[PDB]
């Protein structure tokens, strides 16, 4: 029943790795994991029974903020875990003077859509073919998130 939140590591990236392929549609890479360790991008991991279930890792950028990637182990999935990952990072944003988070995501990624309007994210805009897909490109949603 214990439950961790904190801030993620490098050591962690092989797990963190492990949720996106488990979770994430075209999932990133391992190395994509090691590429937003770099300046003002911020990430963190819940710890549940003894191993990481999800992460969240946000770009600080201008004056606002950016959702880079939000996925949780599809076993721990519809009991909170993304909730409380958003908050924690929604935390960190307001207190470093952002009031908006922006999201892009795939048309398809009916599951992310849906988290994200539950929490209060507008759709704003679409990015015509902007991902690459199994025979052509794929749209991109983009949605704000005030807070
Ligand atoms: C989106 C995602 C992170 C949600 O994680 P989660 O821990 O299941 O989310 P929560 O339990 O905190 O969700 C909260 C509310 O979102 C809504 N919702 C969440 N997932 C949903 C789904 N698959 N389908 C429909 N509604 C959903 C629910 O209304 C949920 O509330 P409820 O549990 O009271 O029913 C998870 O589906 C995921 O990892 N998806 C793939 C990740 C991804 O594609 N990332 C890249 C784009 S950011």
């Amino acid at each position: 029943q214990s439950m961790k939140i904190r801030n993620w590591i490098k050591d962690d990236v092989p797990q963190v790795s492990e949720i996106a392929e488990a979770a994430m549609p075209f999932p990133w890479s391992e190395k994509f994991f090691y590429d937003c360790l770099k300046s003002n991008y911020y990430g963190w991991v819940m710890e549940s029974d003894h191993h990481l279930v999800g992460f969240i890792v946000i770009l600080m950028q201008e004056k606002e903020c950016q959702l880079m990637n939000i996925a949780v182990a599809p076993r721990y999935q519809r009991k909170g875990v993304a909730s409380q990952l958003l908050q924690h990072a929604l935390h960190y944003a307001k207190t470093h003077h952002a009031t908006r988070l922006l999201l892009e995501v795939r048309k398809s990624n009916r599951s992310a859509i849906e988290f994200y309007k539950k929490a209060g994210g507008v759709e704003i805009g679409v990015r015509k073919n902007y991902y690459p897909a199994e025979k052509g490109r794929e749209d991109a949603l983009v949605f704000n998130l005030n807070f």
